[PDB]
């Protein structure tokens, strides 16, 4: 696909000029964070009453009472497949959002694995709101949204493999 | 102005890996070239029976009988508004195309001033044929067209200011 490769290049932002510092609230109940943000939730040091944790790192952890952790172990590399994880994950995040359950999606740096989940969910939410959205409209929305989140976080979805898989799923596919 | 800055991210192709070496036919009657292509037409050494030349350089020239030269004085710098003259230039190129006059749009390197006219005219022609094209559709078409022409010419519309002005005019507006 030409438009997919074009968009992957449009979103090749080069090296991060800042690293994520703090969690970012993507929707009223979905948050994007790092291992540092996840650790703060687990210590009971968070200012948000998180009900769910979406762990996209290799290492599992125990959760205190009242917090449910969903473990999606992924490697931040160029061959990892996220095409079958993403449809289930965006549906899960949309269900937690609808249930008004504050959720933290995280991975070690809070950049690539969790960033891919964050991008997928934001794309999914927009398409749920406008299911008629054309392929060029989806293309431009992905572009604008990618740079909008990257502006807040400094580093976001740098992994070209994941970004391409997300472009294929939410821009190319109807 | 805010929307145009993303497409400008998309068309930052880096350094040219080749420079234009012959004219490029953009449409049935509109061609893009350099000073070298313009001088070949004027010597009667061209392979096309050109009826018009659109000179987008500061220096004017004389034309042989049967050839009409339109002079659009522009400099290739970061202090030029190419947008100011673009609506009348695309309107002129569309009229020459309709009159079926083979036309050569040129500037010294055949990259930036004539490249901006070439990009503007291709955008204009597409929108005239497809007037329902949406802003994202215009965005993607500009992007695809920019890389298509750059692939053929090596260097094309490298001047970021002209490229941004063209995005604003033909994609945003």
């Amino acid at each position: 696909e030409w438009y997919a490769r074009l968009l992957l290049r449009c979103t090749r932002a080069g090296p991060p000029l800042a690293l994520p510092s703090g969690m970012t609230r993507l929707t009223d109940h979905v948050y994007l964070g790092s291992a540092e943000d996840a650790r703060a939730v687990l210590r009971g040091d968070s200012g948000v009453d998180f009900k769910c944790l979406v762990n996209m790192t290799m290492s599992k952890y125990s959760t205190p009472a009242g917090i449910t952790a969903y473990h999606i172990p992924l490697r931040d590399d160029d061959k990892t497949n996220i095409a079958s994880i993403m449809p289930a994950l965006v549906k899960l995040l949309a269900r937690l959002e609808a249930e008004q359950k504050p959720t933290l999606v995280h991975s070690v740096a809070g950049v690539n694995r969790s960033g891919a989940a964050a991008m997928g969910y934001v794309m999914h939410k927009r398409l749920a709101e406008n299911p008629t959205m054309t392929q060029p409209a989806r293309f431009v929305y992905f572009l604008k949204t990618y740079y909008e989140i990257r502006d807040l976080r400094g580093a976001f979805l740098e992994n070209a493999n994941f970004r391409y898989q997300l472009i294929k799923m939410f821009v190319c596919d109807s």
